[PDB]
């Protein structure tokens, strides 16, 4: 009774197609349905097949690199917790995508960075993965994973996270600013677009990854969320984004402490598991 959940194959700041986790998942427990587009594009619906209580354990994705800033990323969170599902029960589930690195580069000019023949230079931030039902018409959250903050170029409520040329994390109710922003949960959550500067620069520039990572510049963009991480305001050359925040609900048994643990991409397992158990 273990049911695994992944990107599917997909990266970057759009999520996946219903091919791309049909075939992800041929073979395997796991059915969903995709949305196709609106707030839920990418976001996986999976029938819950019986009542009872589940350990959920979520990973959020890491953020991307920097082209200077590159002997680590800064690892997504594993949130883990006990809940009660309903017969007949839905639940919604958002993998989140890893920030984009700053190298390799999207063009010419940015791959002569990554090579040292060189604003720009940062990697976005990871996306959140949202676990959520739809309860009386509206959102409700059950565990929120944050994704970890790009790196900078250089090493030396529910809100969006602040930012700038490099885009702040989205939240789980945030409204984006600019386009460099994470979207948040309710706006579909698709990873924010590198800032324009360095799209004028150097001909590409790092994206977040889907879940609310904020775009790169210089400095970093803001991992996803319930609330989004900073970034910062002046496209500091040393300013990593901030990881995002994550959350439980308030009904919920956390089950292990939360660890900075993903390597890359997001994911969440489900199995059947309960307060009746001492483990
Ligand atoms: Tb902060
Ligand atoms: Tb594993
Ligand atoms: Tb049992
Ligand atoms: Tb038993």
């Amino acid at each position: 009774g273990s049911w695994l959940f992944s990107t599917c194959g997909a990266s970057g700041r759009h999520g996946p197609t219903q091919t791309q986790c049909d075939g992800a998942y041929a073979g395997t427990s796991v059915v969903v349905t995709v949305g196709a587009a609106g707030q839920l594009r990418g976001v996986q619906l999976w029938r819950v097949p019986g009542p009872g209580q589940y350990l959920i354990s979520a990973y959020g994705a890491a953020g991307g690199k920097g082209a200077k800033n590159h002997l680590s990323r800064a690892h997504g969170v594993f949130v883990s917790a006990i809940f009660s599902l309903g017969l007949g029960e839905s639940l919604y589930i958002l993998v989140g995508q890893q920030g984009e690195d700053a190298c390799p580069g999207g063009s010419p000019e940015s791959q002569l960075v990554c090579l040292g023949e060189s604003a720009g230079g940062g990697g976005g931030g990871g996306g959140a993965t949202y676990v959520f039902r739809v309860r009386a018409g509206e959102l409700e959250p059950l565990l929120v994973a944050a994704g970890g903050g790009g790196r900078a170029y250089l090493r030396p409520p529910g809100s969006g996270g602040r930012g700038g040329a490099a885009g702040g994390g989205g939240g789980w109710t945030s409204r984006a600013p600019s386009p460099q922003a994470g979207r948040s949960l309710q706006e579909g959550a698709e990873g924010g677009q590198g800032c324009s500067e360095a799209w004028a620069t150097l001909g590409w520039a790092a994206a977040g990854g889907f879940g609310g990572g904020g775009g790169a510049c210089t400095a970093g963009g803001g991992g996803g969320g319930y609330r989004g991480g900073d970034a910062s305001e002046t496209d500091n050359l040393w300013a990593d984004g901030e990881d995002g925040v994550s959350f439980i609900h308030p009904s919920s048994e956390l089950f292990l402490q939360p660890l900075a643990v993903t390597e890359n991409h997001g994911e969440v397992e489900i199995r059947r598991h309960g307060t009746d158990e001492v483990d």
